[PDB]
C-alpha cells in the first residue's frame, strides 16, 4: 500500500504545516501537524477542556463506530517551545492521503497549554519519531508510520515541504518525479528516538565549504533551523545590521536586507536553502526589524534542521532495519 497527500502552510510565513487525516467511522477529518520530532498522534477533542478550545475541529470518539477506550492508558507531552498537553487514549482507524491503518492510538487531550489554543488551525500532531519517544502510559504505543510499515510498498515516508506553497507527504513510495538530480543517503542514530544524522558542513551565501560535523534532527515540527552559535554567528555577520536580540529572543536583521542563502552538506552533496526561506518578517506587526530563519541552538541541547532547512530539499525518511536518511534537491 500507499498514502500520499498535501500539506499546507498554516500562515504567510510557513510557521507550520498542516495535513489533513481521517479518523474514526464515519470519518472525521482534523487538520494535523506532522512532527518528525515528536512521536505521539494527539487530537483535540470531545474531551478537552471547553475553554481551552478556539476554534479548533475535534475527535468526537463517542461519534465514531470504530473507536475503543485504550482502558487505563494516559499520555502527557512536553515540546521544545515549553508548549505541552495530556489526555486519555482510544484506538480507532486513521487514514492519511489514502492508507489506512486499524487500531492506531488516537491520543486524545483533555488539556492543552495555550500556544495550542491560540492556534486555531492545528488540530493536533501526528508523530513520526521513532515509537520509543511515544509517552503513553503504562503501554506505550506505536506512530501512525511504525503500524502501517508493514503493509507499505517500501519501508519509508517522505517529506516535501513547500516555501509559501503546498507540498506532500507520501508513504510507502518515492515519487522520483519531486525532485532533481540523485537523492544522497546519510547515517542516522536512532540512540534519542529521533532522525539524527550528521551533516558534513555548511557554506553562507557564496562563500566557501566549511567542512565540519554538525549533529542534528530532521524535524518537520519545528519552524526554523538552529545550528551552532559558531555557525549561526557565521552566517548573520554577512547581513548589515543584523544582531541577537535577548529581548526578542534571537537574531534579528533590518526588513530592507537582502539575506544571503545556506548551503548544509549532506554526504558530499549539498543543499542550498534560498535567503527569502531564511526571513521570518517583522517581529511585531509593523517593524522595521524582521526575525531570521536561522538561530542558535545554545541550550536547546540538539540541533534541529526544521522546517527552513527542511522546505530546500526532497526528503526521505528510511524505516528500514537499519534507518537513513536522504536528501535531494528540487
Amino acid at each position: 500500500s500507499t498514502g500520499s497527500a498535501t500539506t499546507t502552510p498554516i500562515d504567510s510565513l510557513d510557521d507550520a504545516y498542516i495535513t489533513p487525516v481521517q479518523i474514526g467511522t464515519p470519518a472525521q477529518t482534523l487538520n494535523l501537524d506532522f512532527d518528525t520530532g515528536s512521536s505521539d498522534l494527539w487530537v483535540f477533542s470531545s474531551e478537552t477542556t471547553a475553554s481551552e478550545v478556539d476554534g479548533q475541529t475535534i475527535y468526537t470518539p463517542s461519534k465514531s463506530t470504530t473507536a475503543k477506550l485504550l482502558s487505563g492508558a494516559t499520555w502527557s507531552i512536553s515540546y521544545g517551545d515549553g508548549s505541552s498537553s495530556s489526555g486519555d487514549v482510544y484506538t480507532d482507524t486513521v487514514s492519511v492521503g489514502g492508507l489506512t491503518v486499524t487500531g492506531q492510538a488516537v491520543e486524545s487531550a483533555k488539556k492543552v497549554s495555550s500556544s495550542f489554543t491560540e492556534d486555531s488551525t492545528i488540530d493536533g500532531l501526528l508523530g513520526l519519531a521513532f515509537s520509543t519517544l511515544n509517552t503513553v502510559s503504562p503501554t506505550q504505543q506505536k506512530t501512525f508510520f511504525d503500524n502501517a510499515k508493514a503493509s507499505l510498498d517500501s519501508p519509508v515516508f517522505t517529506a516535501d515541504l513547500g516555501y509559501h506553497a503546498p507540498g506532500t507527504y507520501n508513504f510507502g513510495f518515492i515519487d522520483t518525479t519531486a525532485y532533481t538530480g540523485s537523492i544522497t543517503y546519510t547515517a542516522v542514530s536512532t540512540k534519542q528516538g529521533f532522525w539524527e544524522w550528521t551533516s558534513t558542513g555548511y557554506a553562507v551565501g557564496s562563500g566557501t565549504f566549511k567542512s565540519t560535523s554538525i549533529d542534528g534532527i530532521a524535524d518537520t515540527g519545528t519552524t526554523l533551523l538552529y545550528l551552532p552559535a559558531t555557525v549561526v554567528s557565521a552566517y548573520w555577520a554577512q547581513v548589515s545590521g543584523a544582531k541577537s536580540s535577548s529581548s526578542v529572543g534571537g537574531y534579528v536583521f533590518p526588513c530592507s536586507a537582502t539575506l544571503p542563502s545556506f548551503t548544509f552538506g549532506v554526504g558530499s552533496a549539498r543543499i542550498v536553502i534560498p535567503g527569502d526561506y531564511i526571513d521570518f518578517g517583522p517581529i511585531s506587526t509593523g517593524s522595521s526589524s524582521c526575525f531570521g530563519g536561522i538561530q542558535s541552538s545554545a541550550g536547546i541541547g540538539i540541533n534541529i534542521f526544521g522546517d527552513v532547512a527542511l522546505k530546500a530539499a526532497f526528503v526521505v525518511f528510511n524505516g528500514a532495519t537499519t534507518p537513513t536518511l536522504g536528501f535531494a534537491s528540487k
